[PDB]
RNA sequence: ACUGAAACGAUUGUUGUGCCCCUGGCGGUCGCUUUCAAUGCCU
């Protein structure tokens, strides 16, 4: 709950406790730019991973066609192989609710 | 392991509370217990 930085908000809006709502959004807007500046200038930021592209072009991969594209057949045995393991320890993230699990899942 | 193995939409609850089959009403009207009779017969 970080009840930490409720404490520090009060004391800035304590200060400078004459702005209205509107003038406060101008405000917050700048000090989320600086703050932007301040930490690609530092580095202080991952280059976070891109996981939903890579299922979504393999999901292009098994069922769209264009006519005179090249197909395969499908590896369904990698459909099976993580519904039997899908309540085994070897599972890390659950199987999907929605869907077989043929692609990589999430928690909801 | 049947997309599997077990799997209670459940618990509680008043169709309730008030209510005059009520008000008005003459068993009424007409009607002779009537009609006839020797306290009699003799001293």
């Amino acid at each position: 709950v970080n009840y930490g930085w409720y404490r520090v908000a009060a004391h800035y809006v304590a200060n400078h406790a004459t702005w209205d709502l509107e003038e406060f959004q101008e405000f917050l807007q700048g000090f989320g730019d600086r703050l932007a500046t301040w930490a690609e200038e530092e580095g202080y930021f991952a280059e976070h991973q891109s996981p939903t592209r890579q299922i979504f072009e393999d999901y292009l991969d098994r069922y769209l066609e264009i006519q005179g594209w090249e197909s395969d057949h499908q590896a369904f045995i990698q459909e099976l192989e993580n519904y039997v393991n899908a309540k085994t320890k070897k599972s890390k993230q659950p199987i999907c609710s929605l869907s077989s699990g043929e692609f990589p899942s999430e928690d909801q």
